[PDB]
């Protein structure tokens, strides 16, 4: 049951997010006119408290069609969020707390999308996150989480690959209280659909094991939207599409039309739209009171209270259940527990040779059981990237005999790009989850959408990117990475570690994990590496270190990886020529950033040829070393040593470039890359 | 109507193919195994000439589950191609003709796959070439193009976001010469499909458009794979997909297990299936002399005779019609029409100010007519980006009303990944066919798996990345590119170009479109830039040049687009205080490096201090500069002016930036970034 202030609420929304792209003479006014019934129904059905924006419990909403923003900040304002009128008004200018696409900053918005694709697949990582907190938590009088996940999205959602790759994985995983509903206008940018996009849609996901249910009037059938929406919650077994049809700028003298996509509305079109609605046309961000009144009973006063309840039922819990209460309360607060990392993997010189990826493995088999919020996962590749713990249970529906809810594995089969934007989901719900996933460190470069939003929102999750090199031999120059790592060290805000040996991977773990704003990828090689004398997790932690010194280097060798080895081989062959050689282990980037500039200086000073040795792109190495030795072409295919040999990259090799870079600026003065000028 | 020969020509194949991956110790022998009886049925029933690999009419294959490589390279020497027993011998080794993942450069290979979900989408792109040149070129009597595309694929194809996005096209165009063959085996990397990967795949197809048929028994049942054949090429307006249900490793001993994907059979499994199969099992690489004289009857004398009556059909046409005899002789031998360049825009200071993506827009305009083999197109982008001729049919099924298959403006949709793997297809049929796409910079990274294929294996493909930089304002940081140039500026092989007015514009697309192995990304403003002063088509051409000189420097500027007009701005601002700046424009790093050291040193010599200006990252600029002045964080949402602004790019900011880059290094020797030691 819907009454007139329900319509003039939804009358209210069109036209507040009309002045807002009006005013700011930028933006989409389109999906804003045709999705306000969809918002105003879904969001007063929503559990949720504007005033706590981060309550565990709250019903989640992502809006993936991120250019329909304007409804998104209409929606916020009205219902109480920390959202006003004025900074409505300073939509798309510089500085303001309204950017042109929704931001995960901001209170209220649940992940950053605009990127098409993207949010849907987030919702599905929020999705599985609830599914698992649930398991892991509920008790029998104890229901602490069971949260909807809502969803709205446009065509060109549904024509990205990624989001047909979340899409499969959340119909295999059931996730039925996942409920999308898909704004159904028939008009991309191009134009009609027809042009380009006429598949047929409700089977397509059907055949993924979703439901669909159909809207044939999402413009003003209210009750209908409204039954759409309980139907969904029924089915908990399968997620729910809702496919509602809708004029694209209803209301407009350009109704369903293209040009209403994502230009301002002329001001004669936004004056007669005024008019038909009830409103003043001269009159601009006009609120009725009855709106605000209404919203306040209907969303704002009720989520409250239903946050105030979970919050009583909550401290009851930590009462009967003093180890899992105080666990929930931990992760809660952000906090990992005290004294985690005295369980992370040191070593020796005489320890093995290990490849720095089982040496990953070992630290996830050690860490596992100290860390709840750790849920892992592999596209389809957990033999190789061994990133599976054996006490493990995947994360299945309880219906698969394979595991259930409460696992903390996931399949995430050969889906990279959406795998990326669900660790985003994953770790945006909330509760300290630590998402990682597995793959070749050369297809990230296939979740390069999704990586980039992890960056940009800060999403602390950890891509363990294994075969790292020409290292991976045989498989040849289609699986070698050469310019990946230049790629995501040009990216801002996030950490790239390649770590060089058993110290330097649990440093790597140690740092990723206690992030809260950066993600990282952790490079790891195929073949065996030795444990460095001269490493710890201490020095490694720094990002970068000095790993063998001598008093007044004739050169400065600066190695990642596998090549710090090779680098300290190349310093012995320089010591029996009388060449003194320091050695430096940059294991990653970002880190070494952060780090202090008279630390920074002291790792590399003034007055010594440094050059840089990696098996990969020598572009991004100008900011460290004077010279580089390094591959800037693709790869081979052949046994990883005949590989490394062909490139050069032996001991002798590394020494004799050294020699030449000695040579060279000899009797010149050197200053260190580190020092800008401006 | 197969025989006893077709049985042991299906076992040759599958021994062949065992011995191959033994011998190397390394690579994937469960799927070639499986599909040896497909493979077998179908290159029996393909019109190709093993003597001509390059024949237009040829029917072309793709093993788009490349991991099977085993099983093409047995294929192809025993079918006649240039291929050995000695170089199957050599497999995965350093140097051989047969590296572990099939590459574009050998005979018979259609294009280099490995990394999944390429290879469907590439053979989508060669079945719109060949729906244009039959369109194009066929008259009544003559026939001259009608050849079918088959592809092979797998399970993690079918999860990857890419081949949904390209299935989704080929649906909507109606491509009925496209056939596909599903190895249906259950299992992938991970163990069991059900795991992560149980949809209805045959249901999804369905709705895409495509017709699907079914093959129960794909290990032994040859009448019934010819059958699907046979039916599927009367599938004339959709394309279709055969469900082939196979056992992996059919023969071993643990056949239907992932442990039978990616290893080598043990030597004694490798015994056993050889006598089981009837063959010796002390002896390897053995081939029958009758599966020889058979496929040279069946295949290789058959296919000579079709090319050689092709080649008097065309005799025949170019007489007939002497007009397009001439342009498809003319594209068949590879080169661009006599002196085209002619038609290329020039533009000289006096000249409006005009963005560079409406100068694109131009020479789009006075090129499309002179070059027949040009196809273009926008991932639903084409108002934004101006890709569109004002004259241009859309490619198109004729019965859509919409345009035809003639047409040659391609409608992506949203679908950047699928379009770069399309565009390399196309490339890859051969007719001098030059491809191009359009969207936004941003986004070429969701295509960031095929454009690294086009560097691999030289598809020059033309990608049209308009919206360059923080120029793009309103949208903010979701849409705003930083990294995206010093990625693929780190990339071997591509082409970089960001033109900074009219005339680089027009060298940045006839060094593009000249170019036969090297693929281009062309970065455009949304922005109006001034044409500048100095600016000519033959300096651009060499990727770096001087725009502006003064003899005794203080400084060099190096910049490229939007700020090589800042940096001539800042020139006059450093000149009012007695400092000379030479401004150098740098609109391509990739043809700047090809030019002659002594060229190099030219425009960026010893002894000056060299700053480079540019909106986007830092990282990649040391290979030029001592100094970078750039942005190293994201984005911001405002209008654009306001955000140059903002982050100091001003005339005067600029300057202050020189002027401290001067004071920093006076009195110190400079030695040129181009110098290197070894
Ligand atoms: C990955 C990606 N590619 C391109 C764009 C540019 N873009 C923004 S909206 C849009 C298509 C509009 O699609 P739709 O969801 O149908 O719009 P609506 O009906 O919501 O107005 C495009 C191509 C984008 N934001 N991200
Ligand atoms: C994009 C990409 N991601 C990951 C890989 C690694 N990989 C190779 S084969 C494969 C899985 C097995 O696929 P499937 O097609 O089911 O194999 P088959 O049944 O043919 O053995 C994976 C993950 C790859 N080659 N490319
Ligand atoms: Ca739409
Ligand atoms: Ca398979």
């Amino acid at each position: 049951q819907f009454t007139d202030i329900d319509k003039l609420a939804v009358s209210t929304i069109r036209i507040l997010a009309v002045d807002t792209v009006s005013k700011a003479n930028s933006g989409h006014p389109g999906a804003p006119l045709g999705m306000a019934p969809a918002a105003h129904v879904l969001w007063s059905q929503m559990r949720m408290n504007p005033t706590n924006p981060d309550w565990i419990n709250r019903d989640r909403f992502v809006l993936s069609n991120g250019h329909a923003v304007a409804l998104l900040y209409s929606m916020l304002h009205l219902t109480g969020y920390d959202l006003s009128i004025e900074d409505l008004k300073q939509f798309r200018q510089l500085g303001s707390r309204t950017p042109g696409h929704p931001e995960f900053e901001l209170p209220g918005v649940e992940v950053t999308t605009g990127p098409l694709g993207q949010g849907i697949s987030n919702a599905v990582g929020m999705a599985m996150a609830q599914a698992n907190l649930a398991a892991t938590y509920n008790k029998p009088g104890f229901t602490l989480s069971d949260n909807y996940t809502y969803v709205f999205l446009g065509d060109g959602c549904l024509q990205e690959g990624i989001s047909s790759e979340a899409s499969s994985l959340a119909g295999h995983l059931k996730l039925g209280n996942l409920i999308a509903i898909y704004d159904d206008n028939k008009i991309t940018i191009d134009g009609a659909t027809s042009i380009s996009f006429d598949e047929d849609v409700a089977k397509r996901y059907e055949a993924y094991g979703w439901e669909v249910l159909y809207v044939e009037n999402g413009n003003e059938d209210l009750a209908g939207i409204a039954k759409a929406i309980a139907q969904a919650k029924l089915s908990k077994d399968k997620p729910t599409l809702i496919k509602m049809t809708t004029t694209i700028g209803y209301g407009s003298l350009h109704a369903g039309s293209h040009s209403v996509h994502g230009a301002p509305l002329k001001a004669d079109d936004v004056k007669q739209l005024k008019s038909k609605f009830g409103f003043n046309p001269d009159k601009s961000f006009v609120v009725p009171q009855e709106v605000y009144d209404h919203y306040q009973k209907t969303i704002l006063k009720p989520g409250v209270e239903a946050n105030n309840k979970w919050n009583k039922l909550f401290s009851e819990y930590q009462k009967k259940f003093p180890e899992l209460g105080a666990e929930l309360a931990r992760r809660l607060s952000g906090q990992l527990p005290a004294n985690w990392e005295s369980k992370l993997p040191t070593y020796t010189a005489k320890d093995s040779a290990v490849a720095t990826r089982k040496l990953s493995e070992t630290v996830l088999e050690d860490v596992y059981n100290q860390l709840p919020e750790l849920i892992g996962g592999s596209a389809d590749l957990t033999p190789s990237n061994l990133t599976r713990w054996k006490e493990a249970l995947d994360f299945q529906p309880p219906s698969s005999g394979s595991g259930n809810y409460s696992g903390r594995y996931i399949r995430y089969g050969i889906r990279e790009h959406a795998m990326g934007a669900i660790m985003n989901g994953i770790s945006a719900f909330g509760a300290n989850y630590k998402p990682y996933g597995g793959t070749f460190l050369n297809f990230v470069s296939y979740a390069a959408g999704a990586v980039r939003l992890s960056a940009l929102s800060g999403h602390p999750v950890i891509w363990v990117a294994t075969h790292d090199s020409i290292g991976v031999g045989e498989d040849g120059p289609t699986h070698q990475p050469i310019e990946t790592l230049a790629h995501f060290r040009s990216l801002p805000n996030i950490q790239v570690w390649r770590p060089a040996d058993g110290n330097e991977v649990s440093a790597a773990y140690k740092n990723s994990l206690e992030s809260k704003h950066t993600p990282s990828i952790i490079a790891l090689s195929r073949q065996n590496l030795p444990q460095l004398e001269g490493s710890s997790i201490e020095s490694a932690s720094k990002g970068g270190y000095v790993l063998q010194d001598v008093a007044n280097p004739d050169i400065i060798l600066v190695a990642t990886g596998s090549e710090v080895s090779l680098s300290v081989e190349a310093a012995k062959t320089l010591a029996a020529k009388n060449i003194k050689a320091r050695v430096v282990s940059l294991p990653d980037f970002f880190t070494f950033d952060k780090q202090p500039l008279e630390y920074r200086l002291s790792v590399l000073p003034d007055n010594v040829p440094i050059m840089s040795v990696e098996v990969l792109a020598t572009t991004c190495w100008g900011k460290y070393a004077h010279q580089s030795f390094g591959i800037d072409r693709f790869g081979a295919s052949g046994k990883a040593p005949e590989v490394f040999k062909f490139f050069g990259f032996t001991p002798e090799g590394v020494a004799e470039r050294a020699q030449k870079t000695i040579a060279f600026y000899k009797g010149d003065k050197l200053i260190s890359p580190l020092k800008k000028a401006f």
